[PDB]
C-alpha cells in the first residue's frame, strides 16, 4: 500500500496546498511518494518535490504534463490541489484515464461543487436552503430581482479572486467586469448581514458522517485582518447545529461526493444556508477540516487513514 | 490551422465511434490527422489510426495513456467519443490540463448532461419539463413518489433498463441497475409517447435546428417481399403543429443555457399528451452523414462540412 500526493498547484493557493503536503506526510500511516505541480505548471517528481516542499513554494518545475511519473507504484493517489486543476475535476479526470484510485470527489462531483452556479441549483432544486442568487453570462443583461448589497464573483474559481462586495446598484457592471476577467459566467449573490459562518466536516463516500459543528469568528483588523477564531463546539443550540449537520450530509449525497467535504453554511437571521461544499479543505493539522473531526474524536492519522481507504471502496 | 480527432474508445459505442470519425474525417474542411482509443484502452496514432478505421472495430492498442502525441501540431481537439471516458468530462479535463482548445462541452456540462439525475435536477429548478423521476442509490430504501408504471435506468451508463410494471418488480430492476451505477433513476412511464430531436449549435447561446422525429417500425414478413428487419425512421421535419415545434426548439435552446453546453448537443424530448418533456441532452451525437444531427441541421440549411467547420471554430471560441 503506497500512496503519491500531488501537492501545489496553479492556483493562488499554492503555498497552503504545499503547506499540507507536509502535515499529510507526516502523519500519514502509510509509505507514501510526493509530486508537486510548479506554479508555472510543470511538475516535480523525485527530491526536488521535496526540497520544494521544504522551500514554501515552487515557483518552476521540470516535467510538462502530463509528467513522467510512475503510476505503477502507487495503490491510491492524494491530490492536495485547490481551485481550477484541483478541485474542478480536471486532475481527476486525468486520473481516471491512468486508471488511478485516488482520494476525495470524482470528476462530475468536482466540477458542480465548483461552480457557484450550478451546484446551487442543484442544492436548491434538492431542498437545501441557498443565498438568492442570479447568474449573468459575459454579454448577459444583468437583472438582479433583489436590491443591494451584494456579493459578485466569477461562477467556478476558488479563493476570493475576483469577488467584491457592491452597495449600490450603479456598481453592479465594475463588478461582473471584474468578475468576467476569471469567468464567463458570474454570480451575484443577495449579501447576508448580520452573518454568522458556521463549518461541518463530511467523511465517507455518498453516505457520509458528518463531524461535530464548528464556528469562525474573525478578531478585529490590528492594515491586516485580525486572526480568525475556530470556536467548536460552536455556540447554536443543539437543535440547529443538527440541521446544519443533517442539511450538509444531505448536500453530500445529491452531488455523489466521495472521500471528504468541507461544507460551509451562513446564519443570518436565524435562516441557514449553504455557502458551499469544499471537496478538497486544507489539510495542516492546524486546519478547519482535521480540526474539526479531532473534535468529532477522529485523530489527523487516523482520518488520513479512513480518507486514502476510502478511495478503493 | 490543425485539428485532431479522437475517435473509438472502450464504451459500448466503440463501433459507432468510429464511423463517425470517417464521415468528420472525409468533409472536414481542415487538415486534420487522427488518433484512435483501442477497445482495450490504448492508444493507436498515424497509420495505425487510419487502418483501425478501416477494419471498423480497434480491438487492440499500442500506447497506454497517456499517448506520445504531439499535441503542439494541432489548434483544435475534436473529440468523438460517446459514453464512459467520452462525455463525462475525463477527456475534456484531460484536455484541459493540456490546455487545447477542444470540440463541444466543458468538464461540468459534459459531466451534469451525463447523469439522469443532477441534469433533471438542474433544469427543473429553471422551470423546464421532465418527466417525474426519482433518484436511488444502491443500498437504500427506494421512495417512488408516483405510481407505474415506469422506468429503471442507470443513472451514468442504454443497459441494464428496464420497465417496471408492478412495485413488487421494482427491487428487481433496481438491482439489475445497480449492476451499471451506483445510482439509478426511476422515470413515469409515459404513454404514448412520441420522441422528438432537436441540435443545438454554438456555445451557450446557441442555433436551434429543425424538430425531427423518431418512429419505430417492427421487423415483418411481406408476402411478395418476404423478411424487411426492423427499421428506425427520422422524420424531418416532425409532423407538428407550429406551436409545439416552437416549444420544443426553444425548450431546447433554454436547457442548452442553463447547463452551459458548448459546440453541440442533440436534445430528445417525449411528447405525450400535448406536453412535452425534455429526456436529455447528449453532447457528443452521431456524426455520421446520415446520423441525426447532421441531418437535422442538413433539414436547417447548414451543410455538414459548414457543420464541422464551425464546431471547430467554436472551439477557439
Ligand atoms: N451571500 C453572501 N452574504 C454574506 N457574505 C458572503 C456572501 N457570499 C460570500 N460571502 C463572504 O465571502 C466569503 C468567501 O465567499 P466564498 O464563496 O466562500 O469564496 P470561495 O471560497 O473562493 N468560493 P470558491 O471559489 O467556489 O471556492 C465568505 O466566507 C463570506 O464571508
Ligand atoms: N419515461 C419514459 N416514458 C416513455 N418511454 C421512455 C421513458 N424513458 C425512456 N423511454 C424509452 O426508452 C428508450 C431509452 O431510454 P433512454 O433514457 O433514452 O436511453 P439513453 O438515451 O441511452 N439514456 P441511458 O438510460 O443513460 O442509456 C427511449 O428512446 C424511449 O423510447
Amino acid at each position: 500500500m503506497r500512496v503519491l500526493l500531488i501537492a501545489g498547484g496553479v492556483s493562488p493557493e499554492h503555498e497552503v496546498s504545499l503547506l499540507s503536503a507536509e502535515g499529510v506526510l507526516r502523519h500519514i500511516p502509510f509509505p507514501t511518494d510526493l509530486a508537486v505541480i510548479a506554479q508555472d505548471g510543470r511538475w516535480l517528481l523525485g527530491e526536488k518535490a521535496l526540497t520544494a516542499l521544504e522551500a514554501k513554494a515552487a515557483p518552476e518545475g521540470e516535467h510538462p504534463f502530463p509528467p513522467p511519473l510512475s503510476w505503477e507504484r502507487y495503490d491510491v493517489v492524494f491530490p492536495l490541489l485547490h481551485g481550477r486543476f484541483g478541485e474542478d475535476g480536471t486532475v481527476q479526470g486525468f486520473l481516471e484515464l491512468l486508471g488511478k484510485p485516488y482520494v476525495g470527489a470524482g470528476v462530475a462531483a468536482s466540477a458542480l461543487c465548483m461552480d457557484k452556479d450550478l451546484s446551487k441549483r442543484v442544492l436548491a432544486q434538492a431542498g437545501v436552503p441557498v443565498v438568492p442568487w442570479v447568474a449573468v453570462r459575459k454579454g448577459e443583461p444583468p437583472v438582479v430581482p433583489f436590491d443591494p448589497p451584494f456579493f459578485v464573483k466569477p461562477a467556478n474559481t476558488g479563493s476570493s479572486v475576483g469577488i467584491s462586495r457592491v452597495e449600490r446598484f450603479q456598481d453592479l457592471e465594475a463588478a461582473l467586469a471584474l468578475a468576467f476577467r476569471y469567468d464567463e459566467k458570474a454570480v451575484v449573490e443577495k449579501a447576508l448581514s448580520p452573518v454568522r459562518e458556521l463549518e461541518v466536516g463530511v467523511l465517507g463516500n455518498v453516505f457520509g458522517e458528518a463531524s461535530p459543528v464548528g464556528e469562525v469568528r474573525y478578531e478585529a483588523p490590528f492594515y491586516t485582518p485580525g486572526r480568525a477564531e475556530l470556536l467548536i463546539p460552536a455556540p447554536l443550540d443543539p437543535g440547529t447545529q443538527e440541521t446544519v449537520q443533517e442539511l450538509a450530509l444531505k448536500a453530500y449525497k445529491v452531488l455523489g461526493v466521495r472521500g471528504m467535504a468541507r461544507v460551509d453554511f451562513f446564519l443570518a437571521e436565524g435562516e441557514l444556508y449553504l455557502n458551499e461544499l469544499n471537496t478538497i479543505p486544507g489539510f495542516t493539522p492546524t486546519s478547519m477540516y482535521p480540526r474539526l473531526f479531532e473534535a468529532g474524536g477522529v485523530a489527523y492519522p487516523e482520518l488520513l487513514r479512513r480518507l486514502v481507504e476510502l478511495a478503493l471502496t
